[PDB]
This record gives C-alpha cells, sequence and structure tokens, in this order.
C-alpha cells in the first residue's frame, strides 16, 4: 500500500498529482497544430511546477522544456487513446490523422505505441510521474548541469519503482516495462522531426510557440 512511501514521498506524489491533474484536409492539420499548442501550454504549467525545478538554470530550465515536449506529447496522447477516447472511435481518429497530411508511415509506430502503452494499464500515477520523468531527462541535448537534473530525477525515479511494486506485486518487471516505453517513446522525437520538415516543405506553417519549441 502507499503506505510504502515515506512522508516525503507521499508529499512529492500528491504535489505532482495535483499538477498533473489541474491540466476536412487542411483543416485537420489546423485542429492538430492547436491542440498541440494548448498542450504546450499545459505542460510548460506542470514542468514550472515540478519539484526542485526552479532551482536549475534558466537556460537548462528552457532546455528541459523544449527537449521534452513532443515526448510528452505522446505520452499524454497515449494517455487520452486508452484512457479517454472509446474504443469504437479509435478507428475514426486513425483515419483523420491520415486525412491531415501525416502518412501511415509514422501514423503506424504511433498507434502500436499508444496499444502498447494500453497493455501495461498505467494508472494515472504512473503517468504523471513518467511524465515528469520524461521532462527532467539529464541527458538532453544542451544541458550543463546534468548532474543536478540527475538529482531531481532520482527521487521521482524511486517513487514511481515503489508504484510498480504497489500496483503489481506480482509483476516485478513492470518498472523495467515502464523504462521500456520510455524508450519507445524517444523515437518519436525522429518521428517528428522527420515530419516537421516535410510539412515545412508542402509550406504547413506553425504557430510562433510551436516554431520555437519544435525548432522549426
Ligand atoms: C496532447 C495533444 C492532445 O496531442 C496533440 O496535440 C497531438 C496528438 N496526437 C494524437 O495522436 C492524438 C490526437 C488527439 C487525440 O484525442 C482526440 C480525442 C479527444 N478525446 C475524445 C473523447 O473524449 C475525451 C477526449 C489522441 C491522440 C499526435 C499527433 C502526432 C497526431 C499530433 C498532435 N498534435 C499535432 C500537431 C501537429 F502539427 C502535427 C501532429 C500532431
Amino acid at each position: 500500500s502507499h503506505g510504502e512511501l515515506t512522508p516525503d514521498q507521499q508529499t512529492l506524489l500528491h504535489f505532482i498529482m495535483d499538477s498533473y491533474n489541474k491540466q476536412s484536409a487542411e483543416e485537420n492539420f489546423l485542429i492538430l497544430t492547436e491542440m498541440a499548442t494548448n498542450h504546450v501550454q499545459v505542460l510548460v504549467e506542470f514542468t514550472k511546477k515540478l519539484p526542485g525545478f526552479q532551482t536549475l538554470d534558466h537556460e537548462d530550465q528552457i532546455a528541459l522544456l523544449k527537449g521534452s515536449a513532443v515526448e510528452a506529447m505522446f505520452l499524454r496522447s497515449a494517455e487520452i487513446f486508452n484512457k479517454k477516447l472509446p474504443s469504437g472511435h479509435s478507428d475514426l481518429l486513425e483515419e483523420r490523422i491520415r486525412n491531415s497530411g501525416i502518412s501511415d508511415e509514422y501514423i503506424t509506430p504511433m498507434f502500436s505505441f499508444y496499444k502498447s502503452i494500453g497493455e501495461l494499464k498505467m494508472t494515472q500515477e504512473e503517468y504523471a510521474l513518467l511524465t515528469a520523468i520524461v521532462i527532467l531527462s539529464p541527458d538532453r541535448q544542451y544541458i550543463k548541469d546534468r548532474e543536478a537534473v540527475e538529482k531531481l530525477q532520482e527521487p521521482l525515479l524511486d517513487v514511481l519503482q515503489k508504484l510498480c511494486k504497489i500496483h503489481q506485486p506480482e509483476n516485478p518487471q513492470h518498472f523495467a516495462c515502464l523504462l521500456g516505453r520510455l524508450t519507445e517513446l524517444r523515437t518519436f522525437n525522429h518521428h517528428h522531426a522527420e515530419m516537421l520538415m516535410s510539412w515545412r516543405v508542402n509550406d504547413h506553417k506553425f504557430t510562433p510557440l510551436l516554431c520555437e519549441i519544435w525548432d522549426v
């Protein structure tokens, strides 16, 4: 039980959960940019709240936010796909995303990942902690003090590992399976990079915020 957490870890989890919970053709794509813009704003507010984030150098703060935006977007998308989208609309979502321009070439691993995540049946607590862990990655491009980020990420990993034992005691490889998904998640940085290239070749245009956060 959550009695397994120290009061300090309990407080940290409560903080994270409270903040996590405070979150046609060419028109289709416009809808996706709008969704992405909206998520970015949510991601900034969650990011700012992470424990110790404020003790990080400002430039490192920014690089963590930029570095994690795509991984975070896909992790939140997996959550929506599994926890919010009726299974019966699954096909609709995919068909519409196809018709936005995005080719099934990279739509395929996207939905595979969503279903992969679904198979782990992650709790909201795991989604919240994974997101925080994604954001606090010490090995992001351009980070100056990786030690300090590693130091903020460590306690979150500890809490998540305890939560894995707690939610699936008889499945000891669960924590590792989650790390496994973090690997699969990271492949989307390249996928998205490919995507923005093509999009910008077809002159897709973007909001200034997305231009900044996605390096277009
Ligand atoms: C986190 C936000 C929502 O996701 C996004 O913005 C992206 C979401 N993608 C999703 O596959 C996705 C989108 C919507 C979803 O639910 C829509 C239905 C919401 N339920 C309906 C039932 O009642 C609960 C809410 C789930 C996954 C990935 C992808 C790559 C397509 C994409 C997103 N934006 C973009 C901006 C771009 F220019 C180019 C591509 C994207």
